């Protein structure tokens, strides 16, 4: 996966 990350349930998740 390429480097980003995304707001998840447990705070903000990143590949």
């Amino acid at each position: 996966n390429l480097p980003r990350c995304t707001e998840g349930p447990w705070g903000w998740v990143c590949m």
